């Protein structure tokens, strides 16, 4: 029909520019796959979005698979890293919700890892009628422990390792990568270090003081949206109580899905079984 | 149409005026080149993209008659920049793409201002005054271990084309050498082993940039020497201190720079 033809010709213009269609390229933008089922890949800290592409041919038969990189990661031009716009998750929300706009998707499902998890979390509750469905891996509601909440870090701790950050960045990764992957894969590992050299030592101090600073505690039972939360067995920056927090709190449907694998990046350390735990996660929605 | 967009997973990256197309070999597929891509990014415009017999393409697309000889996959390759619209570009080729692109630039040579050639070979096959790295028995059984039991191939293959010890070289490509259907990569380990180009080098008016590693199983030094004497236009050879046939996978702290340097005019 041609109103079907004009009217998507003038969101194409409605929203020519904005925050949105620029970042498509700003954000290294990828749509793959077939099919009317959406699916969004959103990577965490450290990495980008070939942390994928283990998991993504499994995916990409049966859905239409849409990624991009965080501003903050190392394969995203760094002159657009915003240091006050992104004082907070809020922004980095708004990103993910301008990208599917432009991209023009009116309901899709949404796979987290780590601070995206955060992400989503929050853009689900912007846009309860966007996201069908939330898969959170290696998620956490708030990392600094609290008076009756185990997070895994103390305040002391994270102003060490900032300072080993600063100190000498490309030394710290290689120190960091191992512990982050948890698991004696050398592959997860040494991918992990590359992307974690790509960034500018400025910018991951300033995403990892925000991750470290957002509490969702109080918004989780906003939720309406469908989640499964994966967790692995001994995720370092996850302790299972926490996980166990998360589950209990959000306020749509939840089911955890508890990985035999060990460390917090399965995406690149586990393939083998994430993949298969995303098709069941992603099978209807 | 290019439905052949979706179909091969296409995909553009980066801004600048120079574009450059990054093509794969046998048994990986464009994931093989994330390590540097981000190294062109912020100056090129770069396309990347799934030969039709990669594991992350839909295997009913894939037309054994059709590919039965590299001209159809020069067609893909066509047929992506058309539907792009792209008139001149850099194309960067390892392996059986590196043959590829040389077909390509001799079939549209306005559209290629410049080959980048990643373990390269004209020729596989041992000959009378030509020494290619293989024998034909020792294909022939090559294929029978294939088709036998593919992964536990697969496994023992790995390790030795990336021939360095870099374990996460050995897994990423161990990892996209079994998506691949095995019917498939029989087919296109074949097409690659009848494949001889010794008779169209001199036709290539790009300027080239060769590419060699240090022990490759794949790639004798002399056939280097013998593509840079032969191909017809400006070429020189760039030797990596490092080992193996996959460099993108292994060596990607030195390729990033190479190809930098590569694609920095043209
Ligand atoms: C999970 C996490 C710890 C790291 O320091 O930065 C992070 O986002």
């Amino acid at each position: 029909d041609l109103m079907f033809t004009e009217m998507r010709a003038e969101s194409w213009l409605r929203g020519s520019g904005s925050s949105g269609a620029s970042l498509l390229q700003i954000l290294n933008v990828r749509v793959v796959g077939s099919g009317e089922r959406v699916v969004v890949l959103s990577h965490g800290f450290g990495t980008d979005q070939s942390a994928w592409s283990r998991v993504l041919p499994y995916l990409t038969r049966d859905h239409r698979v849409v990624l991009y990189d965080l501003v903050c990661a190392g394969s995203v031009n760094p002159d657009h890293f915003d240091f006050r716009r992104y004082d907070n998750l809020d922004a980095y929300v708004d990103d993910l919700l301008a990208i599917l706009d432009a991209l023009r998707i009116p309901r899709c499902a949404f796979v987290g890892h780590s601070v995206s998890a955060m992400i989503g979390i929050l853009a689900s509750i912007r846009r309860p009628d966007l996201f069908a469905k939330l898969v959170l891996i290696g998620a956490s509601p708030r990392f600094l422990n609290d008076s009756d909440y185990h997070g895994g870090f103390e305040l002391e701790e994270i102003q060490q390792v900032f300072d080993a950050m600063g100190a000498n960045y490309s030394a710290w990764a290689t120190g960091y990568a191992p512990l982050a992957v948890g698991a004696d894969v050398p592959a997860a590992v040494q991918e992990f270090s590359r992307t974690l050299f790509n960034m500018r030592p400025d910018i991951s101090l300033h995403v990892c003081q925000t991750v470290f600073k957002t509490d969702l505690r109080g918004v989780l039972g906003m939720v309406r949206a469908p989640c499964v939360v994966v967790q692995t067995t001994r995720d370092v920056s996850v302790p299972a109580s926490v996980a166990a927090y998360l589950k209990a709190h959000l306020g749509g449907r939840t089911t955890v899905e508890f990985l035999q694998t060990e460390g917090h990046l399965p995406h690149l350390s586990a393939p083998s079984l994430l993949a298969q735990v995303l098709r069941r996660a992603l099978a209807r929605y």
